[PDB]
C-alpha cells in the first residue's frame, strides 16, 4: 500500500469529501503520528471540495490537540471546509502549490418540521457560522466583520491571493 | 354537476388538502356568489386536514373581502389551515356536526440553503406562526400565550370541546 | 349519465375505498336530495373496504343532518368504515343482500415522529376507537363490552349474521 | 364554468407556477377582455410563487400592450415574478388583501456545458436581473442601487410593508 | 491497520450513527479491553449524530459493566443517544474538545397497524423517553424536570455550555 | 502487485477519467518516488480522457513540486485535462507512442443557483480557463491567443500533429 | 354511444377484470334497466377472465334483486368469477357461442401480518370457497364434492362440455 | 479480528436480525466452539430485534444439541424470536443488562396462492406458534394460556421484569 | 373558447416548444384563415424557445405558401427556431413588445451507430445550420458569414437591438 | 493465482470487453514482461466482442513499443478491436484455434449538442476509421480499399478465413 | 482454497452460465494442467444450462487443443453448450451420474438494425447452428439431418438416453 508508506514519512492526505468516516480516518492517523512521535512535524496535504462541518471540526480539534505541529499544505484546491483546514494549520507551516485554488464561504443545510424546529435549527446554523468565521478571521488576521462580507458567497481565490489574505503563509513557488 | 347545483343554493365544500389549485376554486367561488347576491348568507362545509399557509389565508381574506357573511360547517374534520378557516367563520355563524373532529397546530415547513437563507425562511415562518396565533387568539376569545401553548404540538378536540375553546359556536347535532 | 340517472330516484352508490374525495362526493349528493325532498328517502347502496376515519364520519354526520331517512343497503361488502356506515342506516332500513360479506374492525393508522408526537397520535385514534365502538355498540344493541372484543381483530360475518349481530335489519329476499 | 363566468366580469387570476402555458393563457385573457371593451378596467387577481422569466414578462408586456388598465390584486401571495407583476398594475390600482404576503428576490437559473456557453447564459441572466430590477425600482419609487440591495435574497413582507415599499397602492381592508 | 493500532492503545472510536452493527463492535472492543486489563482506564471517543435507542443503552450497560473505567471525550459532535453516551462516561473523566457540539433530545420513532399496536409502541417509546431523561438528570446532577424541559425539542449546546450544565466534566483546551 | 512491480521501476499509470481520487493517487505516487529517489527520472504513462479541472492541477503542481524530472508518455489517448498534463511533462522528455490520440478543449461546467451564485461560478471556470490556455500555450511555445482560438472547440490532433504543435518533444517510432 | 345504444336494447357487457368499480357500473345497469321495464328480459354478456370475490358477488346478487330476468351469454370467454356468473343467469337462458371457454375454480388470496390475523384470513377465504362452490352445485346440478373435487385447480371446459356439466343451458351455435 | 477473539475467549455475539445466514454463523462457532473444549460455558451475547423462525429454532436446537453450556447475556434488546433464544439459555444461566429491553410476541408471516393453499400455511404457522408458546412456558414457568395470552400482541418488558417474568434469572446490574 | 375566439380575429398563438404536434395546429389554422380570408392579415404572436428544426420550417414554409401576410409579433422570447419564425415575418410587419428577448443560434442534435451513419447525419445537420443561416440572412440583410458566426453560440437580445440586427421591424413600446 | 502463475510463463489473457481499465491491466503486464525478459515472446490470448478504440490503440502501441515479439492467439472470438489487435501479433505469429471466429469493421459512436460539436466528432470518428483500415490493410497485405469495402458492414469470418485474408499467420488445428 | 484443492487432481468444475469470464477461468485451469503435466488426463465436471457460444467453443478449442485427454462428467445437469462440452469429451471418457439431465438445442440470439445487419447476424447465427450441429453430429455418431432436426427445439434426456444417442459413453450409476 502506498498511502501505508507516505503515513511512515509522517504525511497524510486528505482528498475528497469530508465527513464522520473521513475525519475519523484522518483523526485516527493524527492521534497515531503523535504517539509515533510527538515532537515531529506531521504534514496534511489537502485537496477537498469540504464536507460535513461537525467532522472538519474534529479534524480541526485533533490538530490543536495533538502535541506536533500539524502542516497544511494545499494541492489542487481547498473549498469549503477544505479552505477552514488549510487555515487551520501551524502559522508559519500553512503552504499552498502555485496553481492550487482557495476558496472560502459560509455553511448551508436544511430544516424540516414544525416552526419551532426550524428555528432551533436555524440558530444552530448561524452558530456555527459564527464560530467558523471566527476562527477565520483569528486564522488570517482579518476582522470579524471583513470575513462576514467575504463568506457570504463563493469567495475564490489564487493561492498567491490566499497568502495576501492570512490563509496560508507561504506558496511554495 | 352535482357541485354546480349545490352552489346554486349558495353552499361551497372545502374538502381534502389546501393549495393555490383548490384556494383558486373556493375563492372564484366565493366571489362568483356575491356577484350573484350580496346580501344573502354563503355555506362553507369544511372537511380539510389543512394545507399551504399563504393559499389558506387566501381564502381566509376573501371571506372578510365579500360583502355576505360565510357560514363555516365543519364536517368530518378541520385540522391546521383546515380549522384556522372554520373559526374565520362570520362570529355567531360557526357550526360542527356533533362528531367532527378539530385540530389546531403551529406550521410546518421546509428550508435549504446556504445559512442566510435558511435563517430568512425561518423568520418568515415564525412571522406566520405568529399571525395565525394572534388571529386565532381573537377568533376563539383565547389571549395569545394561551394559543400559543395548546398550538406548539398537535391540539386534538371535539366539536363540543371546540365550542367550550371559542372556535365554534354551536354543534349543529 | 348511468350513475345520474339513479341519484334521480334518490340513490346513492358509495363503492370502493374511502376518503375525502368519495366523503365529498356522498356528502354533495346526500345534501342536494335533501334540496330535491326533505321527505324521500335515500338509498345508500354500499360496496366498500372501508377508508379513512374522518371522511366515513364525515359521511355519517351527514346522514344524520339532513331530514330525510338514509336507508342502507349492503352489496358486495362493507368493511371498516363501511360496516361503520351501513350500521348507521336509519333504523330499520339498514339492508344488505344475501351473499354480502360484512367485517367490522378496530381503527388502524400510523405515527412517525418524536415521542411526544407519537403519544398525542395513539391518543387521537384511540379517542376514534372508543367513539367508534360506542357508537357501533348502539346501533347494533351489543354491549360496549361485546363490540369492544368482537372488534379487537376482522370480524366477518354474512348478512344473516349481520341481521342477528344488529348492524342490518333485513335481507332484502 | 365558474372562471369563464368571473372572466365576464372581467376577473382573470393567476395562480401557481407561471409558465409558458400558464403566460399563454394568462395572455389570451387579456387579449380577449382587450376586444370586448378597451375602456373598462381589468382585474388581474395573483396568488403565485413566481416562474420562468420570460413567460412572466410576455404577461406584464400585455398588461401594457392592451388599452385597459390591469388593475392588480394580491390575494395570499404573490412572490418573485408574481411580486414583480403585482407591481407592475396601473399605478394607482395594485391592491393587496391584509394577510397576503409580497416576497421578492433576485433571478434564479441553472448552465451547464462550457466556460463559453455558461458564461453567455450569466451575461443573459444578469442582464434580466437588472432589467426587472431597474423596473421594479420604477414601479415602487426606490433607486436601482437599493432593490439591488433588498433583493439580493429573498425579501419576505407583509401587505402593510409592501405598500410602504411601493409595490403597492392601496391595502383593501 | 490504524484504528486496530489504537485500540492496543486502549482507544475505541464511535464514529458515525449507532446501531446494533456499529454497537456490537464498540461492544466487542469494551470486552476486548477489559480482558486485556480490567484495570487501565479506557478511551471511548465519541463523534456520533445519534443512532438506535437501544443499540446506544447496549454501547452504555456495557460501559459500566466492565470493571474499567470508560472516559467519554467527545470530537466533532455528540447529538441524541451520541450525547446521553458521552455523559455516561465514568464520572470525573468525561471531555469534550474546544469546538465540539453537544445536543440532547426526547426519542423519537414511528407506528402503524392497529389502534391497540399504536399504543403499546407509544408506550414503549414513551418508557424510554422516560428511563433516558432519568439516566441523564442523575449523569448532570439537573433535575428530571429540567431534563425533561430541556429536551423537549433539540437542545444544542457548546462544550463550555455542556460543562456548565453537566453533561461533561472537563474540556480540553 | 503488478503496478506496484512498475512503480518499482519509476513508472505511474494514469489511467482512464481523473477525480480527486484518482489524483490523489497519482500524487501519492509521484512523493513516493521522489522520495525513493530525489534524482531519477519517473515515467507517468498517460491513457486519459480528462476530467475534474482542480484534480488534475494537483498533479500538474506535484510534478513540479517534486525534484525527479516527470517524463511523459500518452499511450491510447490523453484528451482535455488528460492532454494538459502529458504537456506539462519535463521539458524535452514529453513523448507519445504512434498512435495516441491528443486532444485539448476549453473547461466544461456547471452552475443553478441565484444570479449572484452563477456569475461567481461562471467567472471562476473563466478564470480556470485563462490559466490553462496560457500554461498550454507556455508549454508550446505559442500565442495565448492562438491557443484561445484553436481550444475553443475540441481540438483532436495525431500524436505527429501533436508535436508539431508543441505539446510533446518526440513520438517514439 | 355504442354501448349506451346497445343498453337500450337491454344488452349489459361484461368486459375483463371485475374489480369494484365495473361490478359498481354493471349493478347501476341492471338497476337502470329493472327501472324502466320490471319484466323485459336482460341479456348480459360475458367475456371476463374473473376478478374479486366481493365484487362478482354483487352483481349475482343484484341479477336476482331485480325482477327482471337476466339472461347470460358468454362470448369469448368466462373464467373464474367470470364462469360463476354464467351459472347464475336466469335458468333456461343461461347460453354461450359455440367457441368460447369457461373455466371454474377455488378462490386465490393473500395474508400478512400475525398468525392471529393470517388465520381469520384463513377461515374467510375458505367461507367464501364453500359458499361459491355451494352455490356452483345449486346452479349446475353437480354434487358439493363434485364441484369441489373439480375446481381444486384450474378447471377448462368448452362451451358444449360447460353444457353436459350443467352449466350453462343451451350454445347458440 | 475482534469476534475471533471474542470468539478463543468462547464469547459468541448475536446482533441485529436472524435468519439463515446468521444462524449459520452462529451454529458454526456453537459447534466449534465444542471442539475445543466441550465443558466450558459459552457466552451468547444477544442483542437482535428477531428475525425468520426456522433461523431461531436451528440455533436454539443447536445450543441444546452441543454438550457444553450456552449461557444467554441480553444487551441493548431481545424481542420475538430474540428474546426466545434468551429464554432458552441453559437453565440458571440466563442474564440481562439493567436498562436492556425484552419483548415477546405470536409469529408474524404471510401466504399468497390458492386457499387451499393458506390453509395448509396458515397451520404451519399456528403449529409453529404453538410449540413456540409452550418452549416459552416451559422456560418461564409460566402457563400455556398465560403465554398465550401475554404474547397475543408485542408483550415490553425490562431486565427486572423479563426475571419476575421467568425468561431470565439475574440482572447483572 | 377563448383562443378560437382570438382565432376568429384572425390570431394565431405558437406558445412553448415546437414540435410535430404544436406545428400542425399553426399549420392547420394558417390554412384555415386561408380559405377564412384570403387577404386579411394574420397576426402569430410568439412565445417560445425554439424545437424540432423540420417542424419549424414547417410552418414557415406555410407563412409563404398562404396568401396573406403573416405578421409576426414577439412577446416574452423567441429563442432558436422561434426567433428564425419571428423574423420570417412579412417584411415591415415584424413585432415585439419592448421587454421580449430574442436569441438566435446553430443548430443542435446527435447521432449514434457507425462511423458511416454518423458522417451522415452530420452532413445532415450542417445543411440545416446552412439552409437556416441563409434564410436568416436574407431576413436580416447580414452577411451569411456574419449570421454564421453571430449565431456560433446562443446570440441573445433585447427587443431594440433584434431591431437594430434586422431580426424584426417595428418595437411596439 | 492461475492467472499470476500463467502470467509467469509470459501468458497475457484479454477476455471481454476493451476499455481504459482493462486496458491498463493488458498495458501493465506487457511492460513487465518486457522488463523480466526482452528476449522471450510474450503469448497474448484473445477472447473479446471489442470496445473502446484507443483502449485497444494503447495496447497495440505497446504491443510494438516493446522489445519482445507479442504472440497472438485468438480462442473464442476476436471481433472488432479484438480482431484489430489479432492482426497486430508479431509477424509469423499471429495464431487462432480452429474454431474461434474473427469479425472486423468500422468504428461505432455518438454524438450530441451543436452542428459544430456533431462536425468534430464526426471528423474525429472517420480519422479513426481511416487509421484502423491502413493498419488492417498493412497487417494484412490487403488494399486500403478492400479493407474499406470489407469493414462497411460486420464481416465474420472462419480462422482459416482470416488467415487467408490476412489476419492471422496460422490455425493451430 | 477448496477449487485450487481439487485442480491438484486435475478437477475443473464448470458450474452454471457460461461466458467469456467464466470461460477465462476454465480455459486458465485447463493450460496451467497442460504445463503441470501433459500425460495425467484431466477432469472437467460438468452442471451448466449452457451459455455464450463464442464462450463454449473457446474451451471446445482449447479441450483439443492441450495435450492430456479432457474427461467429462456431467453432474446435475449439461444443456445447450453444456451438453455440446459434455459430447466434446475425449471418446470413451464421457461420463454422467444416472440422475443427470442432458439437453441440446439450436442457437438464440437477436439482432437489430438496418435489413443489412440483421441478414448478417442472422447468416453468422445459422453458420453457428450449422456448425455445431455437425460437430454434434460426428461426436455422437448420429446423422446430420438427425441432429438437425432433434434439436429444432429444446431436447431433453436422462444419462441413460444420453449414452444412447452418442452424446456420453457411460454412466457412472
Amino acid at each position: 500500500d502506498i498511502y501505508s508508506r507516505l503515513l511512515k514519512d509522517r504525511i497524510v492526505l486528505l482528498s475528497g469529501e469530508i465527513n464522520d468516516s473521513v475525519a475519523s480516518s484522518i483523526v485516527a492517523q493524527l492521534l497515531f503520528l503523535e504517539a509515533e512521535d510527538p515532537e515531529k512535524d506531521i504534514g496534511l496535504y489537502i485537496n477537498s471540495p469540504g464536507g460535513v462541518i461537525t467532522s472538519g471540526l474534529s479534524i480541526y480539534d485533533t490538530m490543536n490537540f495533538i502535541r506536533p505541529d500539524v502542516s497544511t499544505i494545499c494541492i489542487g484546491q481547498a473549498a469549503a471546509m477544505g479552505a477552514f483546514l488549510l487555515s487551520c494549520g501551524a502559522k508559519g507551516k500553512r503552504f499552498s502549490l502555485p496553481h492550487s485554488r482557495i476558496m472560502i464561504h459560509q455553511p448551508l443545510g436544511g430544516a424540516q418540521g414544525q416552526a419551532s424546529d426550524i428555528e432551533i435549527i436555524s440558530n444552530e446554523i448561524l452558530r456555527l457560522k459564527g464560530l467558523m468565521n471566527s476562527i477565520l478571521a483569528q486564522n488570517s488576521g482579518q476582522s470579524l466583520e471583513q470575513i462576514a462580507k467575504d463568506t457570504d458567497r463563493d469567495f475564490y481565490m489564487s493561492a498567491k491571493e490566499a497568502k495576501e489574505y492570512g490563509l496560508i503563509d507561504k506558496v511554495l513557488q
